[PDB]
C-alpha cells in the first residue's frame, strides 16, 4: 500500500466533529479539470496525513465521483464495476426498497460527485466551500447537502439510536495491526488495484476505492417505544430490560459491548476496550452454535452483517471467514438531537439519521452484498434452528412495511416479532474515490 495516495477518509476515517456531503454536477469539465487540479488535488487529505495528529489539517477533504461524473470528465474506461456503473438508483429494488422515499437529486444520474469536507467547526467548513464556489464559479453546481456532526457529550461516536459506533473494522493485512477478534483481509478487498483485487483497474484507480452512500433516517423516539412496549420480563427496571431487546437486535449494547460477551446485562467498560470489545466468533464452549441464540441473536445487525463463525473458520478469535465481504464504515450522524416534545410523543417530528459511508474495493462483496444477501435474507444466516432468521432489525428492508425477525426474545428462540421499520433509506449513490494522484493527474487532463 501507498498511503501517502489513499484519500484518508478510506482507511481512517476523518475523525472531525463536523462534516458536509456536498453533492454537485459539472457544467464544465475543462474549466471545472483546472479548478480540480490547483484549487481541490493539492488539500486532499490522505491516510498518512490523517493517521498522525500532528497532520491533520483544519479541514481534512476527500472527493469521490459517480460513473457520469467520470463521464462528464471524459474518463470512459471501465472501473470494473457493473453496479457503479449504474448507479445507486437502479440498483434500490435489489434492497426490497423503492427510489420512492430518495431524496429527489438521488434518484437519477445527475450527482457527478460528493465532496466529504471536515473539520472541528462548521465555520471552517463552510470557508473552504466558499472558497471552492469562489474559484470553481459556474464550472461547478451544487446539487444536494448534508451537514452531519458527531453527537453531543456522552453520546460522541455513538449514531442516533445511540449506540457507540465505529467500534469494528476491517484489519488491512500489512498496514493495519489487528484488534482480538479483528477480522484480517487483503488490501483489495477495500482498495481497487491492491493486494489480491482480482478486478482489473484503470491505470489512475489504483489506491482507490469504491464509496457506498445512503442517506439513512432513523426514526428515534419510535426505536425507543418499541423496545419499552416489548422488553422482556426479567429482573432491572422497564428501560434496563428495553435496552436488552435494543441490544440484541444490534448485537451491541449502547456502550459499544458485545452482547455475545455481555448477553444479560451492559458492561459499559467493554464498549470502551479495544483489545477486547471485539474479542468474539459467536461460538461459545458448552453450546451449539447452529442454535442457540442466547448470547446474540442470529438476526442481530452485527451478526448479520459480519457473520464471523456463522460462516465456518476459527471458532477461537480471531475468526477470518467472509474476508471479501468486508466494508469500512465512515458513517457519520446528522440531524438534530431528539426533542422533549417528540420523545414525549414518541413520533419524529424533524429528519435525523446516519449519514452512512461505505468503502471497499467491490460493490458486489460489500455494501451491495451485506444489505440484499446477508439483511434481507430471511434465511441467512444458513443452518440455523429454527432456519428462518428473520431480517436485520436494524437495517433489513420489506419494501417499506414491518420486518419479522425471530430469535430476538431470550426466553424463546422461536418467538418472532413484527418491527416497523425504523430505519427509512432516503437514497444516495455509488462514488469513486480516486487516489490523489489520479485528482490531478487523469482527472483533471
Ligand atoms: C441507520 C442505519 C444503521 C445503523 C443505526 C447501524 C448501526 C450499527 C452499530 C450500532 C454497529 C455496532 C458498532 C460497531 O460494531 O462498529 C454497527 C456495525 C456494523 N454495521 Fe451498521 N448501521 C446502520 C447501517 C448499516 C448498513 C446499511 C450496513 C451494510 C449494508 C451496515 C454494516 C455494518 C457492519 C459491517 C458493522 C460491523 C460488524 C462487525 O464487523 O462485526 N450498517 N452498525
Amino acid at each position: 500500500l501507498n498511503t501517502i495516495d489513499i484519500q484518508g477518509d478510506i482507511l481512517v476515517g476523518m475523525h472531525k466533529q463536523k462534516q458536509l456531503f456536498y453533492f454537485f454536477a459539472i457544467n464544465d469539465p475543462a474549466t471545472f479539470k483546472t479548478h480540480l487540479a490547483s484549487d481541490i488535488a493539492p488539500v486532499v487529505a490522505s491516510v498518512t496525513q490523517l493517521s498522525n495528529v500532528a497532520t491533520q489539517p483544519l479541514v481534512a477533504l476527500n472527493i469521490a465521483f459517480s460513473n457520469t461524473g467520470l463521464l462528464a470528465l471524459g474518463v470512459t474506461d471501465n472501473l470494473g464495476d457493473s453496479l457503479f456503473a449504474n448507479g445507486q438508483a437502479k440498483d434500490a429494488t435489489s434492497f426490497k426498497e423503492s427510489t420512492s422515499s430518495w431524496v429527489p437529486q438521488f434518484a437519477g444520474t445527475g450527482i457527478h460527485g460528493v465532496i466529504i469536507l471536515a473539520s472541528d467547526t462548521t465555520d471552517l467548513i463552510d470557508q473552504q466551500v466558499a472558497s471552492i464556489e469562489s474559484t470553481f464559479g459556474s464550472s461547478i453546481s451544487k446539487l444536494y447537502s448534508l451537514s452531519a456532526s458527531i453527537r453531543p457529550g456522552n453520546e460522541a461516536g455513538h449514531e442516533m439510536f445511540g449506540f457507540l459506533d465505529g467500534i469494528a473494522q476491517p484489519a488491512i493485512n500489512g498496514f493495519n495491526t489487528p484488534l482480538p477478534g479483528q477480522n484480517i483481509v487483503d488490501a483489495g478487498v477495500i482498495i481497487t488495484g491492491a493486494t489480491n483485487d482480482p478486478i482489473t483497474r484503470p491505470s489512475w484507480a489504483v489506491g482507490g476505492s469504491f464509496l457506498a452512500f445512503r442517506q439513512l433516517e432513523q426514526l428515534v423516539p419510535e426505536f425507543n417505544k418499541y423496545l419499552l412496549d416489548n422488553a422482556p420480563a426479567g429482573s432491572g427496571s422497564l428501560q434496563a430490560r428495553a435496552d436488552l431487546l435494543g441490544a440484541r437486535m444490534v448485537g451491541r449494547w449502547k456502550s459499544g459491548a458485545p452482547i455475545d460477551l455481555t448477553p444479560t446485562a451492559d458492561d459499559p467498560a467493554l464498549g470502551a476496550d479495544a483489545q477486547r470489545n471485539n474479542n468474539f466468533t459467536y461460538s461459545h464452549a458448552g453450546f451449539d452454535l447452529g442454535s442457540d441464540q442466547s448470547h446474540c441473536p442470529f438476526s442481530a445487525h452485527i451478526r448479520k452483517t459480519r457473520p464471523r463463525a456463522d460462516l465456518g473458520g476459527s471458532l477461537t478469535p480471531p475468526n477470518l471467514s467472509a474476508g471479501a465481504n468486508s466494508i469500512m464504515r465512515s458513517g457519520i450522524p446528522y440531524g438534530p438531537e431528539v426533542t422533549s416534545a417528540e420523545s414525549a410523543s414518541n413520533t419524529t417530528t424533524q429528519e435525523r439519521g446516519l449519514a452512512f459511508v461505505a468503502y471497499q474495493a467491490q460493490l458486489s462483496q460489500g455494501f451491495h452484498f451485506l444489505q440484499q444477501t446477508w439483511a434481507d435474507n430471511a434465511n441467512f444466516p444458513p443452518g440455523k434452528t429454527p432456519a428462518t432468521v428473520g431480517l436485520d432489525p436494524i437495517i433489513g428492508q420489506n419494501n417499506g412495511q414491518p420486518r419479522v425477525v425471530n430469535g430476538l426474545l431470550p426466553s424463546n428462540s422461536s418467538a418472532s416479532l413484527s418491527i416497523p421499520q425504523f430505519v427509512v433509506s432516503h437514497g444516495g449513490e455509488y462514488f469513486f474515490s480516486p487516489p490523489i494522484s489520479a485528482i490531478g493527474g487523469r482527472l483533471s487532463a
